[PDB]
């Protein structure tokens, strides 16, 4: 249920996933189990990448009460305009922040957890989960954004953290 989330340097968590070749239950089976783990580590996206499945799956839920489910399986980035960033969190990258250029707004297409392809266009913090998310899928992390000795220093501080 809860799957193993990776913490950098995890050279996994570089790994580019290959696109779903079919929604069947057992890609179903990770989609649910993927909420379980975001959900138990209190986040708001989990890329497949993380927990070591080499898949373009992501699971989103920014709503407070934790009852809106957004599944994007082989997502695509259609459009987007506009920039903003705000300070961001992985799960991978435990502890540390930052502030990343994001989009403003995106339109995705993807399939949901029942294979349906659906169009999506988001604004704001889900726009922003949404690419942080699709850079996972890619093996990109919000810390590439940053000058290389910030991500030293972050590399050492998670390392630190990871070393107890
Ligand atoms: C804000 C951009 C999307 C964040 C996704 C991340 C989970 N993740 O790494 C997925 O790739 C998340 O939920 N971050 C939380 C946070 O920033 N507040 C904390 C758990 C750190
Ligand atoms: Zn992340």
């Amino acid at each position: 249920s809860v799957l193993q989330v990776l913490h950098i340097p995890d050279e996994r968590l570089r790994k580019v996933a290959k696109p779903v070749e079919e929604v069947n239950a057992e890609i179903q089976r990770i989609v649910d189990d993927m909420f379980e783990t975001m959900y138990a580590e209190e986040g708001i996206g989990l890329a497949a990448t993380q927990v070591d499945i080499h898949q373009r799956i992501i699971v989103i839920d920014v709503s407070e009460n934790r009852d809106e489910r957004l599944v994007l399986i082989n997502p695509e980035l259609l459009e987007k305009s506009g920039e903003t960033g705000i300070e961001e969190g992985c799960l991978s990258i435990p502890e540390q922040r930052a502030l990343v250029p994001r989009a403003e707004k995106v339109k995705i297409r993807a399939l949901d957890r029942d294979g349906k392809p659906f169009e999506l266009e988001a604004d704001g913090l889900l726009a922003i989960c949404i690419q942080h998310e699709m850079d996972h899928l890619v093996g990109k992390l919000f810390m590439d954004y940053l000058s290389p000795l910030k991500q030293q220093r972050i590399r050492q501080k998670v390392e630190k953290l990871d070393r107890l």
